[PDB]
């Protein structure tokens, strides 16, 4: 499964990445894509759960499960 890793990234230049991962998924056709953004202050992983809320590509998202990255990584299940 396609997997962006965005850890050591602001903010603002995680959620640029997130757009173009998004928008390669669904060039590719892709089904999933794994956001890999860590855990640390969470401040990645709210605001990236915050912007796959708004965004029209997206059809659901969630924490990985425990084992598979746990809340250090966002699975988006995309828009065919």
């Amino acid at each position: 499964v396609k997997e962006v890793d965005l850890r050591g990234l602001t903010v603002a230049e995680a959620l640029l990445e997130v757009d173009q991962a998004l928008e390669e998924a669904r060039a590719l056709g892709l089904s999933t894509l794994r956001l890999l953004h860590g855990k640390g202050t969470g401040a990645l992983r709210q605001a990236i759960r915050e912007a796959l809320r708004r965004d029209k590509r997206v059809e659901s998202f969630a924490d990985a499960p425990p084992g598979e990255g746990g809340h250090g990584v966002t699975v988006v299940a995309l828009r065919p």
